[PDB]
């Protein structure tokens, strides 16, 4: 397994503090199945074999802040936060599910998303769980859609205000995770996600800071749910919609007034979610476009290796999850 290649996309330095974001969807335990993974061995989807492989991703990649999704709750409690305190990190865990009735032992199985920072560069001063399936109920008025389709989805994003300390260079950071509907009939959904979970983080952010938003969207470039986050608005009639949108807004159009870039815009992965019937985008990683630049990407694992090596699909004995992580050192101007 070669090492991945690291793309420089503009040099070093004005005072400004450089610091990496990893986001990596590690796929938990409960969904690693050999109905979803049947080209994967049984040996190799083990949870107690893949979190070797995935501990060392996190490791080898080594950044400054980390974001997860699928991660279980007893394994943020008795793998992830531990070892990673052991290098340095805090971290901050929200699960899904949390106002559902279940077994303890269901509990510890259910999935989030986690943010980990390294506490020599960062010191935590908030951290919020944005929970889409309150936010779409309190905002419904009069919309079934919203009811039936949006609030039965049980999908979270946390954030965290981090003050970026100085001798980097009172200052502070959002960084923000959220992991949305899956399902490819449900692209209204994901928006509508996408939609809730930016507003939210503003008025988190009232209480301007720059913000590195990193989350499995479930959506391809070509998305609704990224022309809003791309464009700092859509269309209230977009396609992927198929009165209360403007809940969200902040005339046609709703808009927010971050101003946010992909890291790895035009293409420079083929794809973060690899299996044999999908290989697409889905992942990313946004950022305050006013505050910073990206210096460079982590690239994708080397094409010709995984032709040699016959790999279709993911996850596989030398590849720990059906999504690659994505690795970016950024740039941030004070103001
Ligand atoms: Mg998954
Ligand atoms: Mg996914």
């Amino acid at each position: 397994l070669p090492p991945r290649p690291w793309i420089t996309l503009k040099e070093r330095d004005l005072p400004s503090a450089s610091f990496t974001v990893m986001c990596y969807n590690v796929l938990c335990d409960k969904y690693a199945t050999r109905q979803l993974y049947g080209y994967c061995p049984s040996w190799a989807l083990n949870w107690e074999y893949r979190k070797k492989g995935i501990m060392e991703e996190i490791v080898n990649c080594d950044a400054d802040i980390i974001s997860l999704q699928e991660v279980e709750t007893e394994q943020y409690f008795t793998l992830f936060l531990p070892a990673l305190k052991e290098r340095g990190y805090d971290g901050f865990f929200s699960p899904k599910s949390r106002a559902k009735i279940m077994s303890e032992q269901e509990r510890k199985h259910v999935d989030g998303c986690a943010i980990f920072f390294k506490t020599e560069k960062f010191t935590l001063v908030q951290k919020h769980t944005v929970e889409f399936n309150q936010v779409a109920m309190a905002n419904s008025d009069g919309s079934e859609a919203m009811l039936n389709r949006v609030m039965t989805k049980d999908n979270i994003g946390v954030a965290v205000v981090l003050e970026v300390h100085k001798e980097l260079f009172k200052q502070l950071l959002i960084v923000a995770n959220a992991h949305m509907h899956w399902d490819p009939e449900y692209s209204d959904v994901k928006l509508i996600q996408t939609m809730m979970f930016v507003s939210e983080v503003k008025n988190i952010l009232e209480k301007s800071i720059p913000l590195v938003l990193c989350a499995d969207l479930n959506s391809l470039p070509d998305s609704g749910v990224v022309e809003y986050l791309s464009n700092g608005g859509v269309a209230d009639n977009h396609k992927d919609f198929k009165e209360c949108l403007m809940n969200f807004s902040c005339e046609g159009r709703i808009t927010h007034g971050f101003q946010l870039k992909s890291a790895y815009e035009n293409n420079l992965m083929p794809y973060t979610n690899y299996t044999f019937d999908f290989k697409g985008v889905i992942d990313y990683i946004f950022y305050s476009k006013t505050h910073m630049n990206v210096e460079g990407v982590l690239g994708p694992l080397d094409p010709q290796w995984l032709v040699e090596n016959n790999i279709t699909g993911c996850p596989h004995p030398h590849i720990p999850s059906d999504h690659f992580s994505l690795l970016t050192q950024l740039e941030l101007h004070p103001p």
